[PDB]
């Protein structure tokens, strides 16, 4: 049992350079820490990132296409993109929305979100914790 | 250390209508699988419903004086009440805010929310299991 | 069968100030008025007022229960409780909305309702007759 | 001892199309049902329907002339037209807006009435049967 | 089978702006290109404009009755009127709404339409020619 | 020399309720003063009345074909009516918006015209007075 | 009886750049008009500009003080001061608001005017015989 | 001569928590503080506080019913509660709402207020001492 | 101890018009009772009124450079003016707003102020006592 | 002679998952049909369609260069994409905006569109044919 | 060539307080630092200051007869003056808006300007080095 | 120094259209001119364009990690890219924002920056000479 767990726009520079405010964990520790909770829920997690909405589409296709769930953090393109959440209202396996910062606590503008609506739910300022609680949410189905 | 789950206005009436949106939990059962799962991550929960502010707030005053975290689902209050935003602004210890059903998929005014900004974090849309996913973040901070 | 009557807060002091708004009759009278009409239409009809919203909530969770017919009133809370509004969305009965005073006459907050949109029907403005229609739509179902 | 009753556009089609909203009524069915119901309450109705915005202005001048009360479902003309609202605001009588379906649970611009803020009083959603409340109402006004 | 196409208000002025906006054509032109190009769909064009919403309104309600697909040119009247969104809903094959000139490139005014939710479809900005296209739409049924 | 005054809704019963913001004079009389003024200024003035868009539209259209100017005082369609603004909008001679009243200081909805942008100049507020004060303004011109 | 007629910021600097927009004409050529024009009406006016809204307050007093109307082109300070409009808001004499161009076929924020809803009746895109017309309604009070 | 001294949620912990923006004051050294002042200005100080909307409510009516006048601090239900405007809208005496911290320095939402359009008049940013100068100001009329 | 009494635009007409909005006290009467309370505290009071922007600006300049505090009611201004609100930003001592009239029950405009959110604190609607209100909490800093 | 067929994010899955929306054609299947069309036209159509923003920039580019008229579904990028548009606004040729359903009858932000403005039409809602009905216009123009 | 340097209000007070974003020249220090450049620049640069609305008005105008350029830093008066907007339109050499802070980094009222639409560029958040910058564009014209 | 000067979308295609509301040097030039300017300064210009969004972020990554300060020219990314402005936080150096085009000059969608809140700096509608006076800025530091 296969989870995707895909990263939008600048989650590879996790821990590195700035922020305090999404924690010191850097991306590959945050693929390591996501892998072993996997393996003790019992599941396979497949961890990806990438900067590019098409890369991300093609990500979002797969799953649907082999009928896979999937815990997104989209960054930016969350409160901008019609095209990801166009590919997401494809899945038809769950989909959990995950925010490492507590966004509604931020710029007005990070309070709203195209993919909460059409999500399963979604987990928001819990830190990098997030990630494992969605997981493990899935792990019940 | 002690947690305190406090359930807003109707949630006593858990899984009774609407199993599809709420869960078929009751309200009891909802108590046993808090306190047996708080059990299992070395926490003690203390759960308590109230269909009355007064009342809520009084709780909540009393995690304040005790420094304890609560975890909130306030239902209708939510969206409506800064009485209750200002009484858990007090605490000091973590605050994290729980909803059973997906609130960005339903009527527009159930996407606004007083406590989201104050919160820690916020779980939304993964059922009844939401209170325990806010458990386990609880049990490391 | 059983129709309930439920006011919201400030309606018991119907009859001091400014009659020609809400008319002249007091509380008491009312409850006169309307066990009266409903009588000869074949209905019994409980009266209840309160200033409380716990109060409300569960007089409409004991109708909810007994499946029973509810006109209510809920004053200031019309145009502020979502409590209330998801209480009332348990009623698998007729449910009429019903305000003495022309709410759209008014000031500009007035002309918000939560309830309307779950109510089968509104009456506003018709003073305390309102109530008395209502008796009689539900007495032809 | 007369009273108006007053069809704007479309009114004359009662289904003709659908079920739960608006009547399975005809209109010529509601005319005699309106007049039952007037005889009854000692009252002649005289009831009328119209497509023309022109015509229905003038219906409301000869009620305004002749100070007889006025029962009124503008149709689609209620969301839209002051002229409707400054004719109907000449009436020296009650003036009772009725809407068949329940206009605050449809559509957002049904919820809007250029009528209702000088409309004595609201009746909305009580089918059919809120022409005959409108009309025990004006009964003892 | 038979295709109506109708024009309101002003459509019957066509030939006096020139330029840019509704062309150079006029009315009695537009009736017989519509005429010719349908015949040589193998369908029947009945074309009819009217100043009068209240015309237009009739014969939609006929279109209705007799099954009839509409092409409609509601000129001004597409942003102001409720009354004619819902005579066409009531049409149960299809109806297509359209305008000769680019009505997002205007005043934001004519960016709005109570015809597009309920339409099968929308030619904007297309000219005359927009009308010939929806024949052909038709001619597909 | 031709004039057109156009009167568009409910300008027909001028005169009897709300003399202190319309003038106690009617129409017939209002009719003799801007001809008698219109006379002494060597002009001629056509006053025409109608409750009916379509009717107005007419009127519109026949000032576009002879040249000849309008002062239009559209009552409600004021605030409303798109078809009406785009009839005026074919005008070549100068255009005058006129209102009796001070439209400005009333409710809100009374604050927008449609015509306004499209019009020479626009009077309000000054009373039967400011139809003739256009016809002054026309003189010169 | 004296008329004042008070031009505010930069109308000091007519016929220079324009019309149409605002005139051909110099501030001193106006004045001269006005002053011939009142003349032959019986009225003698008084004409003062300024680019100081001390300056300008100060002659409101004096009116005020001396009872007498008012012609007022405020320029910018039209749709910016509250103490230009409560200044006036104290004349007891007549008001009237004029502007040589039509603000309504203009940029958006000149189309809001904090003096209109105090004005008697405001004239609007007339040009300069705005003023001359303005001193009419004052002949007649 | 009696003054109600009435205070909302939360209030009761004044002094244990952020004591830079609200009081470093407790409840009690604020009932204190008041009666001292009261009793000083030949006043007699009544100053009750309550979470529950409802007992505040209560209060209302009783300082209504005795013509007393009423010294208001609803904290979160200043924001909120329409109940307890209609309630206020009843007082015969004076109504002078009190904040203890600057409301409109702070959160947006917290600049709406229910109860200052009814008031004779808010005083707001000035610290514990808002209640005494209320007081002052009743023992002027 | 110097305190600043500054009062703006119009200000120098208090006690003629309006007396039930702003008082039948005259500025010089003002003025008197202001030094007046101003000895009774223990203080001097320095009260100075402008129709004009700068000079009001060079006031609060003045206030800054001496670091004494200020007692602002900007009249028309507080609504209106960044230029004002910048120069009270530089105030080292205390600063408070007061209006005459409760500018929550007025217009809409009304109630947005420049000053408020930078303000020590306000008082609103308290009549003329609102300056010496002002004063008593100036003899506590 | 050659006419540039241009297909946004997602529309390579195009057939597969929402056939009463969007149709049962895949793209491939679309190409050769489209070709088909511009054959019959005389015209020779160029197909493609690209998850990536700056391919589709790209393409815009070379047909601005080439003066090639474009027909474009930009899916999710149309409502967002102001890169886009700009791209869209160098062009020189007919520019055809097609959307496969009807975008009005959908979520609200489905019915914005950077694209409309700089348009020379669009078509909506007409299925698939709408891409050969936009090739038949620029046949013609 | 000449180039006029027009500094709005408060801004006489530049260097008092704070750092950023003004931030440590005075303004006699800012005009020598203008001035030097200028003469590099082989410029001629007149630096003026005023809290006067009518002053600043005043320079404007010469500026616009003598055809010089203006650089632009209005204070307070970019966001609030149609005034000053209005008699930098007559401007025909270039203005350049100059702002020494990040308006856009501030509070939302500080991001509106009646001056950008108008000018030919527009500065913001470069300090004091802004003006030199500013000055150096017209150098190459 | 090193100095990275990034162009957005389109911006390749700079000065062979619209000349000038952009072009009239092309992008080659541009990076001759800006590389001229750099060298006289004793800077190092690096100058990089693309129509990609992931490739922008990228050389912004390069600039964050080099600590190098950035000059850019987002392109329509400036308006609707929340990923761009995320990775421009990171940034140690100077960002300065420039646009070649007074943007607040045009459509209203474009007077909106996701830069402008973060950027140390703005400049607009300077031309290709607001690159240069970027470039001079920077060797202030
Ligand atoms: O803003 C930065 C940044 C981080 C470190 C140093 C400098 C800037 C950044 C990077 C990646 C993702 C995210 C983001 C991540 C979030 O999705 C989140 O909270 O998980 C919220 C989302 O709105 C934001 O774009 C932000
Ligand atoms: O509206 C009902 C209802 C219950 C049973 C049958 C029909 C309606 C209801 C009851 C309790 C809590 C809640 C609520 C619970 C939530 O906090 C939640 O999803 O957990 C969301 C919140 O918006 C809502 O008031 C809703
Ligand atoms: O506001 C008063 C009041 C009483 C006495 C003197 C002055 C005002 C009051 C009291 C009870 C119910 C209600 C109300 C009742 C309504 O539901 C109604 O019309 O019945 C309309 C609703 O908007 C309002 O809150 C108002
Ligand atoms: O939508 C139709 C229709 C129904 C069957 C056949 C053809 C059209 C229709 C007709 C008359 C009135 C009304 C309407 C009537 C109402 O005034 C009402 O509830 O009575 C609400 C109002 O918003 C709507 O325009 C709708
Ligand atoms: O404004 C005129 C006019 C006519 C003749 C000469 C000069 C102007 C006019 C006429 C008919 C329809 C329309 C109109 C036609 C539209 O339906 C359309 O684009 O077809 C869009 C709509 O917004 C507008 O009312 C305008
Ligand atoms: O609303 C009435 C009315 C008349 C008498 C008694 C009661 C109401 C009415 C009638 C004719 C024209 C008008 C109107 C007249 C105006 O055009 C005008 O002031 O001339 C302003 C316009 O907004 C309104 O439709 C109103
Ligand atoms: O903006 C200019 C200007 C003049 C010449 C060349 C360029 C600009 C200007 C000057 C005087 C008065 C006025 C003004 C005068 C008006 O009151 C009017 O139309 O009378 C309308 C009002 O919005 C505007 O501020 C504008
Ligand atoms: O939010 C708190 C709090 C207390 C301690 C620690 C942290 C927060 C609180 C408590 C009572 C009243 C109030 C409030 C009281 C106010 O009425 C006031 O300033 O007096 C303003 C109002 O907006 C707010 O709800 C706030
Ligand atoms: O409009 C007049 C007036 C004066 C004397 C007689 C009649 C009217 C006026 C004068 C000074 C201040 C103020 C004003 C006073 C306020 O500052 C206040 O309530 O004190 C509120 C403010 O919005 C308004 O501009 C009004
Ligand atoms: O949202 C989906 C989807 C379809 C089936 C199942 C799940 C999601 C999707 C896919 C491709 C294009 C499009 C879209 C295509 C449209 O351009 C169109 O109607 O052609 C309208 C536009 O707003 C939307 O982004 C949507
Ligand atoms: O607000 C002050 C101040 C000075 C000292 C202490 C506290 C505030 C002030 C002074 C001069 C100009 C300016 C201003 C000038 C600006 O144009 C600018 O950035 O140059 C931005 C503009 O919005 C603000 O009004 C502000
Ligand atoms: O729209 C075109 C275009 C290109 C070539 C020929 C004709 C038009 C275009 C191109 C590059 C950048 C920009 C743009 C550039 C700006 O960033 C700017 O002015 O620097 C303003 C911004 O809002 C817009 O996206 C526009």
């Amino acid at each position: 049992l296969i989870v995707n767990v895909i990263n939008g726009p600048n989650l590879g520079r996790l821990g590195r350079r700035e922020p305090a405010v999404y924690g010191g964990t850097t991306h590959d520790e945050l693929v390591a820490l996501i892998e072993r909770e996997a393996a003790e829920l019992g599941l396979k997690a497949v961890v990806r990132q990438s900067d590019s909405e098409a890369q991300l589409l093609d990500w979002i296709h797969q799953a649907a296409d082999a009928a896979e769930p999937v815990i997104l953090n989209a960054g930016g393109l969350t409160h901008t993109s019609v095209a990801l959440r166009d590919a997401c209202a494809e899945l038809s396996a769950p989909l959990i929305e995950v925010h490492i910062s507590n966004v509604h606590a931020r710029e007005e503008f990070r309070r709203h979100s195209y993919l909460s609506p059409i999500a399963t739910g979604v987990i928001v300022g819990l830190g990098i914790q997030g990630y494992l609680l969605a997981l493990r949410y899935l792990a019940e189905h």
